């Protein structure tokens, strides 16, 4: 029943209720001749709505916004972003011209200003160290280490026990370990450590690519970054 890529045409969002109170919203972009998903995540924030990483895009973004909009009806009033690349940066204008508070690690702001990227507006401070977490109204925000990137937070919703990986955590169907342009691989095995032994009770995992699974989807992430590692 989730959106697959194939039945997400590109500029169009996809809301997938996971628990109560959370979503994730799916988009779409085309990149190197392929067709790519990809997720974040919607959490109920009383009777506003906490957003956690753009739709991948400024179009993608609005459309997302409009979605929300019409499915939900609560405003967007804060956002995440997990890390520094498009698929959660790109659209933070979007955002922020809607009235929305953008959030990032000092890390990701850094990062996103690196590379020329859109740079949200709040710095999420106490996230600087692997193993550092804050509350984040009704989510946890968790740097586990580098990983995908060196500024990679996956967030974790207490009251549904979902955990979203962001692209720290690749779907069951992904083989390769996808774009490691700015991943540490060799310490991305010990960050993915340090997630399952900070929510062991999560009942829901969601990538930032695909499919959504169980804690089954770390150790997959796992053997996929090893795999990936001892290429010859
Ligand atoms: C823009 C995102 C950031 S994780 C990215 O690097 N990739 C490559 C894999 C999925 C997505 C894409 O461009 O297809
Ligand atoms: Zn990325
Ligand atoms: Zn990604
Ligand atoms: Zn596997």
């Amino acid at each position: 029943e989730y959106p697959t890529v194939s039945e997400i045409p590109v500029g169009e969002v996809r809301l997938y209720q996971i628990a109560d109170g959370v979503w994730s919203h799916i988009a779409t972009q085309s990149f190197d001749g392929a067709v790519y998903p990809s997720n974040g995540l919607i959490v109920r924030d009383g009777d506003e709505l906490l957003l956690i990483d753009t739709a991948w895009g400024a179009k993608n973004t609005a459309a997302l916004l409009a979605e929300i909009e019409k499915q939900i009806g609560l405003p967007v009033t804060r956002a995440v972003s997990t890390h520094f690349h498009d698929d959660r940066v790109g659209g933070v204008d979007v955002l922020r011209a809607a009235g929305v508070a953008t959030y990032a690690s000092p890390s990701t702001r850094r990062l996103a200003e690196v590379e020329g990227n859109e740079i949200p507006t709040h710095s999420l401070e106490g996230l600087s160290s692997s193993g550092d977490a804050v509350r984040f109204g009704p989510v946890e925000l968790f740097y586990p280490g580098a990983a995908h990137s060196t500024d990679n937070l996956v967030v974790y919703v207490p009251s549904a026990s979902v955990l979203y990986g962001g692209c720290a955590i690749h779907e069951l169907s992904r083989t390769s370990a996808g774009n490691v342009a700015d991943a540490d691989l060799a310490e991305w095995p010990t960050s993915i450590e340090r997630i399952q032994q900070r929510y062991p009770e999560a009942q829901f995992v969601i990538p930032g690519h695909g499919l959504p699974g169980g804690l089954d989807l770390l150790k997959h992430t796992t053997n996929v970054v090893k795999a990936h590692t001892n290429r010859s």
